[PDB]
């Protein structure tokens, strides 16, 4: 019927189109108001309560933003209001196919479940979308408002995924690559640099009591689209180059306090292990009245529709014995009797750690031999190793170096900047790794141990010293000269 | 040793190790499942907070302002055991709070057991004994400096108040203790600070009481042979604000007309469900919704998360108490059909709350109608709003005193303020909403509404005119 | 020319046309980068340094808001860029003709100093927009943006100083475009989008959190016809806002505006200034020499007076000026007229501004009946009278507003206070009334506090809050209290 | 005499002492008022109205809270209420130096005006507090508060300046790490960044990332070299590198803003063309220059941005061409921004070359047509360090943790053991380029000079080069 205000304590109050309120006000939709944005961050930043729905609103708002901005300095560009929904709606349900606790499920949990399937939220989020257009009668009603379901539909799915073929040319079939910039908008394949990243910024800043550098309105009004190689891209304004080098740096800030906080992560490893231990017992009904478990809920969307966050407290207050082991674990975490964080360190010069050896790494820590006196000795199943890969998004890659720009005595000619042409304090690299151990005694004779077991893995790997190294094992840091 | 926690509102607070040992038990985890403004995460969708962190921060204020009376006053005689008392009731002061929070009590438990009287104060009482004795925090207490026959007594009465001078918990000379967590006597409390602050914060309304602000001008005096908290005189201003904001919060937030039907209609799917609904408590007993406040073990357990085992459920006893909550993913809403008032001396009882739909289906409005509605479609929800005191202007029971005498405490009436302050503290709201959602039932709903309005003498529909202009030109009063 | 973006704390980065750029960037407007927005209160909330230039950016900034989401949900009103663009001028131009230290300047300054005329800082914005823009060139400019000086220059005046009967009195913009009006200097009932930045601005340096949200009101506002004009109409659930709008406004008064200290130094201040007004000269028209107190008169003098008046002042070793540095001096090290109490008039007594100057003689002759060290005068006692109000005098501003339902978003309506809530003010205008003392010693101090709640019980004015503390030998008394 | 509270939109409600009020109802004081803390800047971001009065009251509240929250979690550290007092006023009086626009006047215009006299702020506010407790009779009012004013007031300007081998004589080395609070001469971690961070980003309109709360909570004094020194929580490294970056964000965006800088520039022109004119008068009735205001603590108390609007409003024709250029400041007739360029090489353009600059770009020969030939008086060359506050050496290397095992135990944390990401360089030179000639043929001819200066030095590529100065750049294969 008509548009609805919502008053977002991060945007305000935001107006919504009566299309995008048919799509929130869905089951599909609703069930991001049981997923926390943070998974087991919220266990240890108090505030972090919010949910994948609020995030959701506020991606979608900021999409409308950009694309209506662009539109009203350059209506050359021809965006029509057909473009603005679409882009919205791409930004509304980027977030679907989130799991319980958000990067758990699919960092941890399914990796290890279901390790031969290749998942990821993304993918996730097209088919919970397809499912949720489907079940409402949702194709009627964009038709109504002047949307081509054939066509839009392909381009929301290609905003959210990128291209759904190998085309080896221009790879999209939503839109021709006159509208190319529109597909940076929510979710930039390129550089990074989207809407997604700005909400949650300032969202997650304001619930853990951090505080946002990154001005998202300021870069608003300095984007323009120009031709860059035969497409029309979004180019920033040339003196902006600093704010974006700021804005991947405030990115890996919060990694390092909150998103990989080494007690959230471990407090996530817990939650995964007790899934894990559940996944035979709990049943979760799809299509048809078809059992499905939590590891493959994920093959039908009705059943992954009743998938959230809800399973940590099924199983929690479960009484039969079958849950005995997954409900043991829980209720470690209510007790708060985690497993012990030992310490962390990096691989130095070249090394660099592969997936395929993630598993056999508690092996090599309880296979060293410090030369130390021991009162209990540890085995590969006492310690957990958690290999953490920081990067400003693109692995190795500067995403500046992806980035045009634009000068203010020509704005429609697009230019690069190189790193040398903006400071000599910024990063020289781009990606790293970080290993954390914890063991899963967590007495005091066993931690002592643990750390004794550690430094010495550090020092026969040649990896970095451990910060408390020599106050943990005195007698393990002084065999290494290149630490002294 | 102490934790550090970081607050969004507070910043970065330390906690006592018997706080945390405390906090980190099954009975105060479960906060974590309920929210704080219940319904009203399905209005403002920034309130995902939960009564968890609100009991932290109503914990650290009870020990800022306590230790802020300490060394101002060192002649109090407040002991670091007095300072742990206080937080511990400012921690447990929510435990009681049940799904959905003032949901559980002000709707639910009233219908499904009219015969009992229960509060969430009681749950917080009975919740924290259970916590005290399932997790050996007694001998924890004692390794603290606390002791547990004396300082529990005192804990509890500082959540509910007593179990001549009525308390045991501590005498006359620390009466200034009991209005810290839960002022009886004017309301003006910790508990409120923190979630002015922490609503403002997440519902997107900025707050206009400062509460470091009224720490720093407070004082203990002796007020009729009892030691108590007194304002600074010339912060009886900030004080009447303070009321003026919780009640502009439950104007725009707390008793918001969706947020409210939403809480009345997850009620009525609880109500539906209760028979089914089983939860295990001491022993392996199995109890209702609606009886696991009679075991602590069992209500440990009773969270937000009965609303998605009803929602998620494919037994058909639950299909209808399932029916309800897809309705409300769907926003197949009851309708709100308007809101009016009492005037001059009308007070609607608690006795006539469910004779109001039957009043409002029996009007006969002189009207064409397609529809003729019966009481079962209507819903008619009574809010009570006031200063927190009933009738009573609650500054009337604030103790003041003047920079020219600092141990003196006096009184400050109404009239020595402004004349701009409100002259009635308590006034009632009614809402009625039709529970048959099509375009016909809503303009009969309307018609019928209007109608029982101008019957009863009550205010006029500020959309009065324009939902039933047939209605409205009856009644000379209103024009 | 090309459109700037400035980056403010209240608003965010905000884009100003270049017409805008161009007026910001003259002497007269740029003079208010030396006008402390609170005046005296910068000397109590230390956060409180921002000045009239960047409220004015604001006030600029948010008329172009409103008028631009009037426009966007509401096309058929036929709103066009030159009205945007007049309507914005406007907004940053009401507040060029506010003087030194702002409300301290006609509010106490200019009275004692020109009793005989009728100043205020909106006419002064009206002469001073004049002079900006016949000294600047900025008619030629207008006419290269669309506008038409004739009549659009006389829109933004009426904007600021309203009509310069009658079914339509305004000549700037006819009866269909009458919404207009209602944005910047809003006559009807005072809410206008120079509250919604002030509200913000001063609650950020003030350490105060505003309670009133303006980006709401304008989701929520729309042009309906009212008595044949088309008028801004409030969605009706938001009735609750606006009286908490107005009580916000009231509360930043008393907490804020009104502290007893800011307005007493204000009240120093003025007094310096009226001693050093026979000596500072500044320089007008052709050379001619002007006073603090007649520099209004001429807008090329009133350009160049500023708060730099008091630095002036303060600095100057002429003794002519020793009495008027003196008393800034004292301001320096804290050395303040001394607050004794505060007091209103009981029920429906009204003190009226022609016996402002018989106050400190009635609370001298007051006899107190305590003993006393030292007898005042009348000339060591300071009475000020301070009027609070909804912005109307005794009448209720919400009685003046317009109000449209969701079912029918094209009809206006009006609702009544008993309508919405029984806990409302039932009166919208008091006075209070502030006695100091010009003797600071603690002997002095005490005898002033006798005199004053004395002068309280004679007149039947309310106990003074701590009157039983300063007083307890006259307050027995009175059988009221 | 009682404690007095003050409402600060930065820390809330402060309390503050009452030996602390008197040292702020003085006239050196209350000056600070009339100073603005970003001088220029606040012609750039309209919300910098802010004064260095209010910075002054945070750095002294926060300095107090820091000494406080270590006396509590230490009590055998022996911090006494007259400790306490001494750190709180050096807090307090470590901005009483900074004269018109603050860094303006000791950056720009004493260098230029007294090119043999070496001024810094930090000088200037130990020979103001002098002035001010003599002036206005604090010593007794200090001993009536049990403060000992010999060693204490040595102890307040050793916390300013440094020391006037252990070398300070206010305090012994078991107190070495109260001398850490207010201006941290070892790494500049102190209580003066805080507030302004705070500060300066609820003005400019700029989110402040670093918590300075979160480290007070984590923050210890431990045994370091056979002194007491404050130390960090391991955990914290990540944070205190965040802050160095902070602090330079604040510089690229704000304080080192072009336009901001090229306003007090131009100020400072004005003011240079004014130093004959204006009097102030000092003690005895002797009469001082705006550059000799300096020499005189009564002359210097009169000395605010206040001469900016004297200037301004000033009629005398001596005064002309100062007022002038105040004037354009008004209409927005500024010197134009050229461009912004950096050396490649290791050495660092010395202060000594700085005037030679202007000739180097003018001699520079674009090979390109020009309408109007540009001389070195037309160029104004701007050099600024950017560093993390010690030159090329690494503020993190200078500071002690502790790890939660070992509370008492000091260790060091290389940046090898923090982060891969962090920078390789903590010191660099940016060269900013303006003109005097604004007209567009001007601007175009500056343009291809600039460029062609940046190639013949070897300076990297303008970041608008290959538009402004497109027949010059394809010249240099290192660019392309
Ligand atoms: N860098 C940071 N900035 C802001 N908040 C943080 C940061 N790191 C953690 N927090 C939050 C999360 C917690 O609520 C609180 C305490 O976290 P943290 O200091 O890491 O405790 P911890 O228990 O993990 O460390 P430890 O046990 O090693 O002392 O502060
Ligand atoms: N109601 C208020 N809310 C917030 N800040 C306030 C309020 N009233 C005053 N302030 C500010 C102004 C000052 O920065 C600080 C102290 O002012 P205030 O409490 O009025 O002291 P005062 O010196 O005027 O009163 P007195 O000397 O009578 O105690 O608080
Ligand atoms: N005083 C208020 C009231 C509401 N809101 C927020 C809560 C909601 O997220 C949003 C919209 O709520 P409304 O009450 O304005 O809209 P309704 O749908 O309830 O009313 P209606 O449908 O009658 O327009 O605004 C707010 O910020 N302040
Ligand atoms: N990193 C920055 C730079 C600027 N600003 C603010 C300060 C100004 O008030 C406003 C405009 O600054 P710009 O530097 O963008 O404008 P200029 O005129 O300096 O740039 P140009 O003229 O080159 O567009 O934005 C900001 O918040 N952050
Ligand atoms: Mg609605
Ligand atoms: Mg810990
Ligand atoms: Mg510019
Ligand atoms: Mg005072």
């Amino acid at each position: 019927d008509t548009m609805k205000v919502i008053n977002d304590p991060i945007h305000g109050h935001i107006e919504l189109h009566p299309l995008l309120v048919r799509i929130i006000d869905t089951p599909q939709f609703q069930r991001l108001r049981y997923i926390k944005q943070l998974g087991g961050g919220y266990y240890v930043f108090p505030g972090a309560s919010h949910n994948r729905f609020e995030h959701s609103l506020g991606v979608g708002y900021l999409a409308g933003c950009l694309v209506h901005a662009l539109g009203e300095k350059q209506p050359e560009l021809q965006i029509s209001e057909r473009d603005v929904l679409c882009v919205q709606i791409a930004g509304l349900c980027r977030n679907l196919g989130h799991g319980p606790f958000s990067h758990m499920f699919d960092g941890r949990f399914i990796p290890l479940a279901r390790p031969e399937v290749k998942w990821t939220h993304e993918q996730g989020s097209v088919m919970m979308f397809e499912h949720l257009i489907n079940s409402n009668g949702i194709k009627p009603v964009m038709e109504q408002y002047g949307l081509i379901p054939e066509e839009d539909i392909c381009f929301i799915k290609e905003q959210i995924v990128g291209p759904l073929e190998s085309p080896v040319l221009w790879p999209y079939k939503g839109r021709p690559e006159n509208k190319s910039f529109l597909y940076e908008i929510v979710s930039n394949k390129r550089n990074g640099i989207d809407v997604d990243k700005w909400d949650y910024f300032a969202r997650d800043c304001h619930h853990l009591g951090i505080q946002n550098n990154f001005d998202y309105k300021r870069f608003i009004k300095f984007a323009r689209v120009c031709e860059v190689d035969n497409e029309l891209r979004i180019c920033a304004r040339d003196k902006e180059v600093g704010n974006l080098y700021d804005m991947f740096h405030t990115r890996n800030s919060l990694h390092r306090r909150a998103y990989q906080h080494k007690v959230g992560n471990i407090i996530d490893t817990m939650i995964t292990d007790a899934f894990l231990k559940a996944d035979d017992y709990i049943e979760i009904t799809g299509a048809g009245g078809k059992k499905y478990r939590i590891s493959t809920a994920i093959d039908d969307m009705e059943a992954y529709t009743k998938l959230t966050d809800n399973i940590f407290l099924e199983i929690l207050y479960s009484t039969d014995p079958k849950l005995k082991d997954a409900r043991e674990i829980l209720k470690q975490i209510e007790y708060r009797n985690l497993f012990k964080y030992v310490g962390e360190t990096q691989p130095t010069g070249q090394i660099k750690i592969k997936r395929e050896d993630y598993e056999s790494l508690p092996k090599e820590v309880a296979s060293a031999k410090p030369k130390v006196l021991l009162d209990v000795k540890l085995k590969a199943e006492d310690f957990i190793v958690d290999v953490i890969n920081m990067d400003y998004g693109m692995q190795e890659k500067n995403p500046i170096d992806h980035v045009s720009f634009y000068c203010k005595t020509a704005p429609n000619r697009a230019i690069r900047i190189t790193k040398n042409q903006v400071s000599q304090l910024l990063p020289e690299k781009f990606a790293e790794q970080l290993i954390r151990v914890y063991c899963k005694k967590v007495d005091r004779k066993s931690l002592y141990a643990a750390r004794q077991y550690f430094v010495q893995w550090c020092a026969d790997r040649n990896f970095t010293k451990p910060q408390d190294g020599d106050v943990i094992a005195p007698l393990i840091t002084p065999q290494k000269k290149e630490w002294n």
